[PDB]
């Protein structure tokens, strides 16, 4: 029996991780307990000690939860990090799509930086960049007035957002005030989920291949590519 | 501990459930174990299985495996509440306002796109569709939402049949269409307007926005944990006519 | 102007270390602004990015926020982290304590694992002990009946916690269900909060220095010592 | 932004008061920068300068240092509200009802021992005590809370006196003196019954519990950022009769 605890359960990269990994499992007659840590140290040191509980043989999370999982395997279990089966590198893709799309002035919005995948993402960006960008948090784009008028203040004509939920989001307001995505704003997202194939345009974004990584994940229990799409400045239209 | 059974977990409709479900259950003292079906007997099978070996004190699920779920859990003396024992707003009900909003919106030829009519929320929900077409003696036609996966065939549908009205079972089947529409040059809301279901965050992110119906999916979450241990509102958005 | 970001405000650990920032600044003519993460990544994110929007010449915190601290160097401010100015040595001397009254079946209370210095110290503690004992999550003190019973059947003798709050939550469960400590159940905290001082029993700990912490790390930016007491197994009475 | 100004933010009291501001404030989208005044004009004084410099939308604090904060408030439009533009509870009626339980008790010799009689609070909260002590003709001493640090000469006092009954501006204190008197084998509280004021967690963790007044200070934090932007309960512990 497998414990799966995922950092946000209403991101569909996730979700999709945990059916490769409920796949594989249910293929070789194993369950899986699946929780929802919120990236909230109180809920995940909460399903991560009911888990114990149940006698997990196995589990998976990701690297927020490093000292627990330690302290839970010495104390009683295996487990395998999802975010460490390389994001600094995505970091870099991303940068370098904004600098074929000759980006001149950048707007990284990010997720919280405390998650070391995000963390790292931005790093690689900023290393390719720093060879003009501005940092933006993403509980910012709740004000999309305020978000606009940095975008005309700036001159903002690439964004790099950490996922595809974020330059989706991203994508929305920019057109709602009647920017042109790509020819004035170009943005680029990450994950390769499926919502980056269903706007106008097409979100350009970076495959993880999420749900070969839950296969993976639970097969050790027991690399990247651009998707050049509408949202970049190849492809023009699709008649 | 309590058992939450989702039929698909991809589907934000249904993690908004689980946040409410979790919200909950937390505030009381309990921690929630998460299964997707995925759509599947087996899967579900194997929840239920999962569940009651690890001692849930309660089950929440869609009735979609009420046969089985009921016989099982009786036995255990288990309850359990059913989202779609139920608790849920009226799915025929939905589906009447969805097509309102049509006639609102001068609709003359519509194509209903639609979820798997297994599901009996999405099934009903039709029935109200078409509840309200029949008495005005608008035109219809039914495409089931995998024959969107080739998206030149569906723009040949849609111009054949001079399609202007668009009614999904759900806003994930709404915002698919709307980007196959744009992609393909047909202006929205003008030339085709276009409803969904469910009012999940992606459907305001769209531009023009997803007119949807929000159907409390949080306050759901809630109701059912708060039934196991003891609304309908049209967003009205650029999308419509 | 400095900003303050303290993980619980609700610990006088940590407001003890502000009133040393506090102090030592106000002498200086540096104002402090002060925040609460709770060790809440939305939070700490949050006040980190508004003591940025305010120009602080410098900030304060533990290293739960390293990512975001340092991501603010680069992009614009120098830092200091009071949890880095040794846990590990802490929790060896929490166990020297116990294994000096005799302690044989020792319970291990915890705060947070995902908090560094809460891991680093229980990790000292295993060190010593490994050279019998049960981790309990401190969440699970809320049911004092089972915990008693957890007491009960695995004889007891010895309790560590994280820090003093837990030891006296911990003293008040005991002592409510007619256990004699230190003869009967041993318990010993860390930080040496003046509430330590108050109870009877007074709760043997270890000093951590926390205004000098405070005064240090403002001072930067501009040892530990045991406490036997009655509730560990030298003194006797106080007439 | 909201400027909270604590007086002593190792009070539990206040820190809690914090937690309903800050938690209020957060739901509605402010962040709230915390000043522990530490009893003193000169930093109080800081902090009103702080916050005013930092643009804060408005200021939350004791009415300790009312006429500087008026003052300079009033000058730039920037409300405030004092949480002991009032919003509390009364203290005067809190110190009643800490005399009605040790007249329960059948207190007979009664300490007072008392914070600090510059704080408005704490002064009518003796008054109340007062009230009581007085019309039932029952004994009483005033100690300031200082002369606690000698443990032994409280004890002589304690002795000499032949008290039974101690009330305290509040739990800090309480539970203070109830370490001491059991520290020197008074028993509690059949010899020396110990009463607080405030109810913070700690109370509910010593042995016996001390009996108290919870006087809501998480929801005094909820009004207070309430006002600004737009009940007593005595509970019965073992440390009484």
């Amino acid at each position: 029996l497998i414990g799966l605890l995922l950092p946000d359960m209403s991101n569909p990269f996730f979700t999709l991780i945990a059916r490769g990994v409920e796949d594989v499992a249910l293929a070789h007659g194993y369950q899986v307990l699946i929780g929802n840590s919120d990236n909230d140290i109180k809920k995940a040191q909460g399903y991560l000690a009911t888990f114990v509980s149940h006698n997990c043989t196995g589990m998976i999370s990701t690297a927020f939860n490093e000292n627990i999982i330690e302290n839970t395997l010495t104390d009683h279990i295996p487990f395998v990090f999802i975010d460490r089966i390389n994001h600094f590198k995505g970091g870099q893709l991303q940068a370098e799509v904004v600098r074929k799309g000759k980006g001149k002035n950048v707007l990284i919005v990010h997720e919280n930086l405390l998650i070391d995948a995000f963390h790292q993402r931005v790093q690689g960006i900023k290393y390719i960049l720093d060879q003009d960008y501005k940092m933006l948090e993403a509980t910012l784009l709740d004000n999309d007035k305020k978000f606009i008028d940095l975008i005309k203040e700036l001159s903002i004509d690439s964004i790099i957002c950490s996922n595809d939920l974020l330059a989706i989001n991203v994508l929305g307001i920019v057109q709602r005030y009647h920017f042109k995505v790509p020819a004035e704003i170009q943005i680029i997202g990450y994950d390769n989920i499926p919502f980056s194939e269903m706007t106008y345009p097409q979100i350009t974004t970076i495959d993880q291949s999420a749900y070969h990584l839950g296969e993976i994940a639970v097969s050790q229990l027991l690399a990247l590519t651009v998707k050049h799409r509408g949202s970049t400045r190849h492809h023009h239209h699709h008649h």
